[PDB]
């Protein structure tokens, strides 16, 4: 498989650790996602310490207003992210 | 860094790869859209044989009308690969 | 090590996480091997949960008639099912 | 995916990398198999250096007579070699 | 680095991983020695579960009688275990 | 696999590929000890440049009188470099 | 990841174990510096406890003046300190 | 060892292993230093594929003149991706 095949699998990977540690098992509670956040995105995202800035992360994720993040507004999660950190080579 | 964190350097990576081999160099146009596909999605996708198809993909991905796939539009297009992918893992 | 190297490994430490619970050290019971497949192949198998089903499965894995899954048994095993998952990735 | 999930995976890839160098794409040929030893095997196998040593493993695991190793041929011998591995360890 | 000279600082590493968990930084204590050899020797060695049998591995391992595993006495320890390991291929 | 049984192997691996190039492949003869020595310890030994140095080495290490160097006697050649390399990093 | 470019995030995130520790979470100012240096280069360096061999340190590592070391700083420190390892394996 | 020891010897591994393959064996001429670049940075940077590009990298880097890049003057390269690595975190 080539290194983006391979970068889609672990997307899929890291959502499942974390997806299914608690509650719904494909869907990122908020806790969940917080501590995806910390310990999978530490050089990405400044680390989440208050409920607030859980709150709002998920608020903007949560695009069925269900209250989780499941795979596909995991995706865009990641999509905007890393489009983020791509404007770096936007000179 | 985190496998997630990996995954998203792999995907800046190989949009420049391809990216940056003609015109504007952080966009794909569609010829280098096609050979990304056929090089590098070899395995979850059919290659591309024929301009029509070339096309159709394009028009699919080029949500802003610009006619090139940017790196945001290229990240919403690795989250459909992606949950393709991610359909087979749910059972 | 290599992946290859590091996943035949995984191979063997994962047989004997299970194998080592009960009983005989060195083989899979049925309630093992319905654990192992439960716990471990969630994203690849339905999940086992009636007595008839798990009886079927050991059956077939089971050659020798000992009603266990030996290493070579579940090597065998593990073959068909990543045969499975290997006719997803054909392009 | 479990660790057991993404050993599957890794031995779907390695396979991937080697069998799609030259000719059928959905094979190793005998010079694809050599490399796929020497490169990735490299701590549980003696490289491979003599031809003849090339000939006889493609012999061992080419069960369908084409001269190549398709990738059932291939879990086979992933499972030798395991076993193989298995029986160097302790389980005790 | 060679292969064989990254393998000699991973031993170095190792012991100093878990050397430094408590008391002298600088030898493996029966506890210490305990740990490594379940957690780093899994593959290769039992689990030891009683203190008999680490009791015993110390004392054939702890050549100057101060109770504790040193480097070299640690070196002398890898030695017979890679050299047991290499059974395998006679 | 642990990085310690990572590099047990190693040093299984190195010992056959010098040990195999010559006379009996299970042991090294003194011409595959001093190039096992120039190639694979450059970096923590003298070059050996001298019969004498590898006479020395070989008397040293070789406690069964066949005059090489088995793996056993290589296991304590590298105890004593390692040995030798671990005390230059102390406290 | 190669391990050079792992190497590379190792450097980032001890800088980062420290330089957040006070102050600037971004810069590190002597005390910081003082506990890297005294507890993650202690196979390398002898220990600090003198305020004047800090001083002198950071004087060597400040070239913006504001009597922090910042990332590009540190990575001369680093150059230094390695260079210096290099030289003892060059034998 | 810590991390950062770690680091500091796989800066130095990665540097003998492409210094030893032609000529001075403690310098890098310029076809190894794009073999480092390409084989080992390749998450990181573009792949050289244009010859006038390690020419001006090492135009840079070379400061005493040989042409090449010894372990020296190769740290300040690392500082420089470093840097750019940690830029690119710093959003
Ligand atoms: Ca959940
Ligand atoms: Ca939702
Ligand atoms: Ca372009
Ligand atoms: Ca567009
Ligand atoms: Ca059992
Ligand atoms: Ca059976
Ligand atoms: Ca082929
Ligand atoms: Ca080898
Ligand atoms: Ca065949
Ligand atoms: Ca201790
Ligand atoms: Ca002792
Ligand atoms: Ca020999
Ligand atoms: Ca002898
Ligand atoms: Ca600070
Ligand atoms: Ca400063
Ligand atoms: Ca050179
Ligand atoms: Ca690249
Ligand atoms: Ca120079």
């Amino acid at each position: 498989m080539s290194e983006l095949e391979k970068a889609m699998v672990a997307l899929i990977d890291v959502f499942h650790q974390y997806s299914g540690r608690e509650g719904d098992k494909h869907k990122l509670k908020k806790s969940e996602l917080k501590e995806l956040i910390n310990n999978e995105l530490s050089h990405f995202l400044e680390e989440i310490k208050e409920q607030e800035v859980v709150d709002k992360v998920m608020e903007t994720l949560d695009n069925d207003g269900d209250g989780e993040c499941d795979f596909q507004e995991f995706m865009a999660f990641v999509a905007m992210v890393t489009t983020a950190c791509h404007e770096f080579f936007e000179h």
